[PDB]
């Protein structure tokens, strides 16, 4: 199965099923800061899930390795930003976290494999 470029789609699909995701409520836009005054002092590096599409949509994603550090960030800020383990908001990133991930994985090996064969001669 060894498409290079197959990764882009696969990505746009697995957005999609994201922003269907009530649990990607919090995470699809940035952070307002008259309703969180003090984010961007914890946070050096916003990031969101309209954001991720955007840099996709452009052109300036290479790899769907970059893209999976992106949307990983998403998940560290709001883990960086909860004043517990048992919000709402941190609760709801780690389910869609695991989601990400189960669906993330096979996209990396398929996109992996097939550079690999591109390279094999
Ligand atoms: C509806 O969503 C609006 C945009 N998103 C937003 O304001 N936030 C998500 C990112 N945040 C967090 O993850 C946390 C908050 C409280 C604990 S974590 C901070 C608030």
């Amino acid at each position: 199965s060894y498409d290079i470029q197959a990764w882009k789609k696969q990505c746009e699909e697995l957005l999609n099923l994201i922003f269907q995701c009530e649990d990607s409520e919090p995470f699809r836009q940035p952070v307002d800061l008259l309703e969180y005054p003090d984010y961007r002092d914890i946070i050096d590096t916003p990031m969101d899930f309209a954001t991720v599409r955007e840099t996709l949509e452009a052109g300036n994603y290479e790899s769907p390795m970059e893209l999976c550090k992106d949307v990983r960030l998403i998940f560290s800020n709001s883990k960086a930003y909860t004043p517990s383990k048992r919000s709402r908001i941190y609760s709801m990133s780690l389910r869609l976290s695991a989601f990400f991930e189960e669906h993330i994985s096979s996209v990396l090996s398929d996109y992996k494999s097939a550079l690999r064969f591109h390279k094999r001669n």
